[PDB]
């Protein structure tokens, strides 16, 4: 029966709520040059003789087209925009020389032209909306650290806590027509310029909701901007849970919602009662054509919930106070890393998975011992490299690391021990199944990376002073790193990452 949506009271209820709130938004109509210079680098070609950099830094070209196609949008409402349809080839995998099928991701997206229109009309919505929507439910706020300390808090606050994480397979492909025009009304609560309104309802009738895919076929999948399309599934994930846990009568309900990716921390109400609940909010998600991956089940140890491919874990700081952190089975992260080590990539999963676990026992230990050891072997700590984290593309240099880690993690990331059992022997008994040197190795070969790193002096030095203090017997103090800004200077006169 495919997509099949049944809405009721509750649904309805929530929805007024966050066009009360989606109307105090006042939004701004970006100009050609403003969403000209927020046009990515590597950004696709336009099949009308101008791509990236050309609209990037300004072009008769390139405006004289865009503003077009944006007089277009005000004048035709109705007309489907075209999209294309490319294969991006597979990192980690084995590609095809001299003949072959290339493994390869599908993606779709508008004309150049059209996606400069898009930012125009939506970048202030899609930057402002969510989070004045949705508030502290709005996952895409957090650092790692800011977001372990919400969780946490949400836990400690319930007298009985109970959690569950819900996930809805392949969500992005199967976006209801009605989904999008929700979305729409919601956008069009907020204080926009008349032709921003206007923008909003073409894009939506003309490419949003459908469309031809070309080099054919009609697609009814997601067409939008990353930025655009990570707004519409948050938003639309927790308007249907939210009202989901109205119909499951949830008590003291604190959700977490990144795109189709939610986490549910309430009052339970006894093992039976949280199990039927938890069954009513499946059958009403289901009816909102919202349905479960895996079926959720009802956690009551924050550590056993996983979202996001990740858990909460304990360790201690260098005081003994407990330290949350944000963990994840190590077996991806070290295969990927294990393929970098033999072939450069243009993702370096291993410095990402080290910016975004940097407290864990595994990219301490195992990540940064390896890789800083590659670094000082090819000469090449001081080289920039393109990392990609989630979305975006990042240029990172590896000397930056102690700053970065700070300031995403705080400075506890760099003295935590006692880690949990479990923990540990998830990461043991994976280094064993890899066939990777037991974590007694590591701390050998770490006391040698951090004592090459100390004799380099300048970034070099901080990095084996604050990333290996777990290596060593005798540890150094450890205080915060000064970001430029408290120093009182310009980013000129201070050495990496500064504030910038
Ligand atoms: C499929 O998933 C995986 C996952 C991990 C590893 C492998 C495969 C690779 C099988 C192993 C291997 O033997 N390798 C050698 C060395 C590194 C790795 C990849 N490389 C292309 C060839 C076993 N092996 C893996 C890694 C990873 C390298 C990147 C950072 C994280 C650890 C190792 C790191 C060091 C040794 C280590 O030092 N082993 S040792 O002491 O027995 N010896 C000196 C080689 C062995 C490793
Ligand atoms: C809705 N779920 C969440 O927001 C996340 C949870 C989580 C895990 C267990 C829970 F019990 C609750 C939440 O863990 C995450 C880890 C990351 N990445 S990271 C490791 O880089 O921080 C994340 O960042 C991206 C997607 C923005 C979002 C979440
Ligand atoms: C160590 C475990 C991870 C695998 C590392 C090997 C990476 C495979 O990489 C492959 O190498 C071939 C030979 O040059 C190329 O022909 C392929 O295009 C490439 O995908
Ligand atoms: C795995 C992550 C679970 C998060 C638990 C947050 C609640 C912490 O709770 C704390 O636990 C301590 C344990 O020794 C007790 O001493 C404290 O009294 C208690 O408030």
């Amino acid at each position: 029966f495919d997509r099949l949506q049944v809405l009721d009271d509750h649904y309805r209820d929530v929805l007024k709520e966050m066009k009360a709130k989606a109307s105090t938004v006042k939004a701004k109509l970006l100009s050609v040059e403003e969403a000209c210079k927020l046009t990515p680098p590597h950004s696709a070609r336009s099949k009308f003789g101008y791509g990236a950099k050309d609209v990037r830094n300004l072009s008769s070209k390139a405006v004289n087209h865009i503003r077009s196609v944006w007089k277009d949008l005000l004048e035709d409402t109705e007309t489907p925009i075209d999209t294309t349809i490319m294969a991006k080839n597979e990192v980690f995998c084995v590609q095809p020389e001299k003949g072959g099928r290339k493994p390869a991701r599908l993606i779709v997206f508008p004309d150049l032209g059209v996606r400069v229109c898009e930012k125009m009309a939506l970048y202030d919505v899609v930057s402002t909306l969510p989070q004045a929507v949705m508030g502290s439910s709005y996952g895409f706020q957090y650092s790692p650290g800011q977001r372990v300390e919400f969780l946490v808090n949400a836990w400690k606050a319930k007298k009985c806590p109970m959690g569950f994480a819900y996930d809805t397979r392949c969500f992005d492909s199967t976006v209801t027509e009605n989904d999008i025009r929700v979305e729409e009304s919601i956008y069009q609560c907020c204080d926009l310029a008349p032709e921003a309104r206007q923008a909003i309802r073409s894009l939506t009738e003309r490419l949003y909701i459908g469309g031809p895919l070309t080099n054919c076929g009609y697609r009814r999948c997601r067409a939008s901007g990353v930025l655009t399309t990570s707004c519409g599934n948050t938003l639309t994930c927790y308007l249907k849970a939210a009202a989901a846990c109205r119909a499951a009568k949830l008590q003291d309900c604190t959700m977490l919602v990144c795109g189709d990716d939610l986490v549910v921390i309430c009052e339970s109400a006894g093992t039976q009662e949280d199990e039927a609940s938890l069954r009513a909010f499946t059958e009403a998600m289901t009816r909102y054509s919202a349905p479960p991956g895996d079926p959720p089940k009802p956690e009551y140890d924050l550590e056993l919930i996983t979202s996001c491919s990740s858990n909460v874990s304990v360790a201690h700081d260098a005081s003994g106070k407990r330290v949350y952190y944000l963990t994840r089975d190590p077996t991806t992260p070290l295969a990927r890393a294990a393929w970098e080590t033999a072939r450069h990539t243009p993702v370096n999963s291993w410095l990402g998975n080290i910016i975004m676990y940097a407290p864990t026992l595994w990219a301490r230990m195992i990540l940064m011992t390896h890789f800083f050891s590659i670094l000082l072997a090819q000469e090449q700590l001081e080289k920039a490299l393109d990392c990609q984290i989630y979305g975006a593309c990042y240029s990172i240099e590896p000397l930056d690391l102690p700053q970065i880690i700070q300031r995403l993690h705080g400075l506890s990331a760099f003295s935590l021990h006692s880690y949990s059992p479990g923990e540990i022997n998830r990461v043991a008994s994976c280094l064993r199944k890899l066939g990777v040197p037991p974590l007694r190795v590591w701390r050998h070969r770490a006391r040698s990376v951090r004592a090459r790193l100390l004799s380099q002096g300048g970034r070099a030095a901080t990095c084996g002073k604050y990333l290996f203090n777990w290596a060593v017997r005798t540890k150094l103090k450890l205080t915060p790193i000064p970001a430029a800004s408290q120093l009182d200077l310009s980013s000129w006169f201070v050495a990496g990452y500064s504030g910038g």
